[PDB]
């Protein structure tokens, strides 16, 4: 069995919470979070990678109009690299692709998908691999006002995925099982930019419906 709780923040695999601003770039933050995890695991280095690189250059995605993490990992593969945040800083508006090989800070050898709706497999992937990119319904007012505790809302729609976040761990808070979720809505949203989302409550908010992680 994988451990009963895992928190990659404790192991230095997770960079500070970012703010996407007025740009539908959640998919780009999710993607860099998962690549930042694999980079810490494989090199021992924790550094901010470049969401802007993905926003401006993933031509299969729609920049500030939205995107998929799988598309981003395929781009980092084909492109033979992703820049550091330092070499390709975040603007929060879509600009023409300015990828600079000099600033390359990680590569990607492909990616894997979690079987759709399978929270057991998502748990094993987080334990075995590290932080995993996930998609959720974040449309509910209850989501936007989250403060503390383990978030569950029966009105959450697992067939309405509209937001990309990062599962950096999982655990059990006073008997309530959860996913530890890094958002990209700033340090002052939720609990310092994080939300605990209900785990093993019938794929709540579709947490295991579009999960993926990069190979490195
Ligand atoms: C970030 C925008 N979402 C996406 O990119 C989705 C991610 C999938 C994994 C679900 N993909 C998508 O829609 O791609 C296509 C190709 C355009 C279809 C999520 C986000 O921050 N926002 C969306 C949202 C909508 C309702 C309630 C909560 C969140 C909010 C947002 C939008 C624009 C600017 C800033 C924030």
């Amino acid at each position: 069995r994988a451990p009963d709780s895992v928190d990659y923040r404790k192991k230095g695999y997770v960079t500070p919470v970012k703010n996407q601003g007025q740009c539908g770039s959640c998919w780009a933050f999710s993607s860099v979070g998962a690549l930042e995890g694999q980079l810490k695991k494989k090199t021992g280095k924790l550094l901010n990678l470049s969401p802007q690189n993905l926003v401006d250059c993933v031509s299969e995605n729609d920049g500030c109009g939205g995107g998929y993490m799988t598309n981003a990992f395929q781009y980092v593969q084909k492109n033979r690299g992703i820049d550091s945040e330092d070499a390709y800083p975040y603007v929060g508006q879509e600009e023409s692709c300015m990828y600079n090989p000099t600033g390359k800070a990680a590569k990607c050898r492909g990616y894997r998908e979690i079987p759709e709706g399978n929270e057991k497999a998502l748990k094993r992937a987080v334990a075995r691999v590290g932080p995993v990119s996930v998609a959720i319904d974040a449309s509910l007012t209850s989501f936007q006002f989250y403060s503390k505790g383990v978030y569950y809302d029966e009105s959450c729609n697992s067939d309405n995925l509209n937001h990309a976040v990062l599962a950096v761990g999982y655990g059990i808070q006073k008997g309530n099982k959860h996913w530890i979720i890094k958002n990209s809505w700033g340090e002052n949203w939720g609990n310092k930019g994080y939300i605990l989302m209900a785990r093993n409550k019938n794929n709540a908010c579709g947490i295991a419906n579009l999960a993926s992680f990069p190979k490195m």
